[PDB]
RNA sequence: UGGACUGC
């Protein structure tokens, strides 16, 4: 109710990438999945889950079960130079478009993470670690349409999700920017019922200078 | 039937 308007103030969203531009980027995402299957990336570049894969370029992070002590501020960057560099196509096809459209300043993005969701995949509600990433947070969706939900309570065995404070549809080719309240004081997630087809999203962030590393 | 928030 009153919190939903607080979330809306920190959301920017627009259809930035055309259908032709999405197809070219989605072919590059298929190249990343192929190299990961062939084991051509560094070990910490690929993070696999039952219905979701994360591909860390520039800077990666540990999360969830990878944390020995589960708590705020426990996420860590990987050692310097551990994960693979940002691919050239990410700079030219995605980051350059965002910089030229003034979504984020030039030289802001130093971390590009690709999330590849199989049908029915999800990601549990979370705040992007405040001790790791600066604000704002940019994400570009591909392959299919879906939604981003805020303030959801996850329960498991089996996975049940509560009603979101706000549901934001993320259409294919759209850019989502999170700032202020929507990025710091409320979690965001993806519910399994929002992934009907394969969906990939490229999240582009800047890590803090004092971000702790492994 | 696929798990970042108990930051309750
Ligand atoms: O698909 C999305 O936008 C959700 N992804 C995240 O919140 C994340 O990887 O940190
Ligand atoms: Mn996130």
């Amino acid at each position: 109710e009153e919190e939903a308007r607080k979330v809306k103030s920190g959301i920017r969203q627009m259809r930035l990438f055309s259908q032709d531009e999405c197809a070219k980027i989605e072919a590059r995402i298929d190249e990343v999945v192929s190299r990961a299957e062939k084991g051509l990336y560094n070990e910490h570049t690929v993070d696999r889950a039952p219905l979701r894969n994360k591909y860390f370029f520039g800077e990666g992070y540990t999360y969830g079960a990878q944390l020995q002590k589960r708590g705020p501020g426990q996420e860590r960057l990987y050692p310097p130079g551990d994960v693979d560099e940002i691919p050239e196509w990410v700079h030219q096809l995605v980051i350059q478009k965002l910089v030229e459209h003034r979504v984020i300043p030039e030289g802001f993005v130093n971390s590009a993470v690709i999330n590849d969701y199989q049908p029915g995949g999800c990601i549990v509600s979370h705040v992007d670690p405040i001790h790791i990433f600066e604000r704002p947070i940019v994400s570009v969706s591909f392959f299919s349409d879906s939604a981003l939900c805020f303030g959801c309570k996850f329960q498991f065995k089996p996975i049940r999700v509560s009603e979101p404070v706000l549901s934001l549809p993320v259409r294919r080719g759209s850019v989502t920017v999170l700032s202020g309240y929507a990025a710091d004081e409320i979690t965001h997630c993806i519910r399994p019922q929002d992934i009907k087809e394969r969906r990939a999203v490229i999240i582009l962030r800047k890590t803090r200078l004092d971000a702790p590393r492994l």
